[PDB]
Formats: C-alpha cells, structure tokens, sequence
C-alpha cells in the first residue's frame, strides 16, 4: 500500500536537518523522496506500523509534525505537479 | 475536489520563506494549512485551475516545486498524525 509522508521540520537550524536527514533515511528504505520532506512509501501494513516506531523517536514531538496519507491503488494516476 | 497541496521551498532565505507566506495566503482561501508547506484544499475543477495559475506566478520554479495530490472522498479517515 502507498502511503504519503509529509514531514514539518524546521530547516534553520542544524538540528531540524539532521532530522530530516533521519527521517529522509529511514523512508527512502520504502519509497522515494519526491521533495525534500514529502515521501511516497510503498509499505507492508506491518512496515508501516514499524515507520511509525521508528519515526516517534526521531522526531521532536514538541516542534516537529508527521502527518501519513493512506493513498489509494492507482494514486499515481492522481498526482499532478505544478 | 480534495487536493492536497505539497509545497518545496527553501525556508533559509528570506525570499524562500516571502514565497511560502504568499502560496499559505492563496492557499488558505480554499483549504487548510496542516503544516508549514502542506495544504488541504476543498476546490472547484474551475478553481483548481485558478489556483495552478495563481501559484505559478508566485513560485519560482528552478529551486521549488508543487505537488497536489486528489484524495477520494473521506480522505478525512485515511490520514494519521505524529508530533
């Protein structure tokens, strides 16, 4: 299953990238890196339980917000850039 | 229509995070801001066309990009949260 990860981090200072450079590394295991904090993962509903672990320590919880689309079958027929 | 709206701009320059606050100040007419530079928007096809042509005039499309993902309907059950 596809599942969108967009990741709000704060790219000012070193710590919000190295971060994002977590993040980017443990996602990129699962799909690709389409912008520099958005995701499109091809996930196992067991992997996606195992991401999420994974990225619950990882990200400050206080600053920081993941947020998962569960995107349908065919979802690449409904994306479009600008 | 539900279009999410994915947004990558460099927030280290001035002129990036300029950039950010006028595609927010479009994007929140039709939709609401869920993170810094994401967006879910509740739009006509007609202001969906609209809004392509308002963004591309705001962007700078060298250094930035714009996704818009089309969620089905009750995309509203399908999204989970962390942080």
């Amino acid at each position: 299953m596809m599942v969108l990860v967009t990741y709000d981090v704060n790219t000012e200072t070193p710590a919000g990238r190295k971060r994002l450079r977590h993040v980017a590394k443990l996602c990129v295991d699962y799909g690709q890196r389409v912008q520099n904090s958005v995701f499109e993962c091809s996930v196992t509903p067991a992997e996606f339980v195992d991401i999420k672990h994974r990225l619950t320590q990882i990200i400050d919880e206080k600053t920081d917000s993941i947020r998962f689309y569960l995107l349908g079958k065919n979802w690449q027929r409904r994306v479009e850039t600008l």
